[PDB]
């Protein structure tokens, strides 16, 4: 019985399906789409449009969001690592401390939001030298995404500050995830630093089956060390076309234990499928 993560892209698509639908047996969900310095600054992308396409104003997406929460369901940001992260100045911020207090600020004191999720994949400056990836036998994965980008020591530095927020160190029970691949550069580094960190670490495994998801369980665990209660893996509804795979993993109990759960990308997407993936993993 694992957790069911939501992620609900705040996009505009199937409008009818508000955030405040989400069900039952949902446990959280990720605002993904709305980035977080729409939310901290309100004014500049008007409600019902680009990423604020789901929602008539942004009280609407206020009330939304506390509909969820009084449910009992924890309501998460998504935030993107950036190339900024490898430089002093995370985020345009002075510092990852500054950067940290930040997303603070943003996402907890004025949003009273959950916690965040990272979404750890994007371009920066590669590590170097480029160690040999593993493989698809030892991984799951046959090399590297070379669109990824290093976990440099600036890097570790915003996560790490982010930390002293989110997470199982943090205090207030705030929710710290990650969304990656172990084919991504920063993969292994951030495993090393804040793998207790997370409540939950999601693999973006769309399309796989349970083979492949347990050749990433291998490799989470025995390689990075990561406790098998914290993976997540991921059924991608907003393809239609991996439901009975998705159900497998999502019923699917690791060799080395019971799983963390599934995440959903995206649960307005397709809420058969996702609804079919939450009955699985309860």
């Amino acid at each position: 019985n694992g957790v069911c993560i939501a992620y609900y892209i705040t996009d505009g698509r199937n409008p009818t399906f508000k955030l405040k639908d989400i069900p039952d047996k949902v446990d959280m969900v990720i605002l993904f789409g709305l980035k977080y310095w729409s939310l901290q600054d309100t004014t500049k992308l008007p409600g019902g449009t680009g990423m604020m396409g789901s929602f008539k104003s942004y009280k609407d997406l206020d009330t939304q969001i506390r509909s969820l929460q009084s449910r009992g369901i924890k309501v998460l940001q998504n935030i993107d690592d950036d190339v900024s992260w490898q430089s002093s100045k995370p985020g345009g911020f002075a510092s990852a401390a500054a950067y940290g207090d930040a997303i603070k600020s943003i996402v907890i004191d004025k949003w009273k939001l959950d916690g965040i999720s990272l979404d750890i994949e994007h371009s920066g400056a590669k590590p170097n030298p480029i160690p040999t990836f593993p493989g698809y036998a030892a991984t799951g994965y046959n090399g590297w995404y070379s669109g990824s980008m290093a976990a440099t020591p600036a890097f570790l530095n915003v996560i790490s500050e982010l930390t002293k927020y989110f997470g199982t160190t943090a205090p207030n029970n705030k929710q710290l995830q990650i969304a990656s691949g172990i084919d991504v550069y920063a993969w292994n580094k951030i495993m090393e630093n804040f793998r207790n960190n997370f409540n939950y670490i999601q693999l973006q495994s769309y399309g796989a089956n349970v083979s492949r998801t347990q050749l990433m369980m291998n490799y989470a665990t025995g390689t990075n060390k990561i406790p098998a209660s914290k993976m997540v893996f991921g059924a991608y509804a907003e393809g239609g076309t991996n439901q009975a795979n998705d159900v497998e993993v999502a019923k699917w109990t690791p060799t080395q234990g019971a799983k963390g759960g599934m995440m959903i990308y995206t649960y307005n997407s397709n809420v058969s499928y996702a609804n079919a993936v939450r009955d699985a993993v309860k």
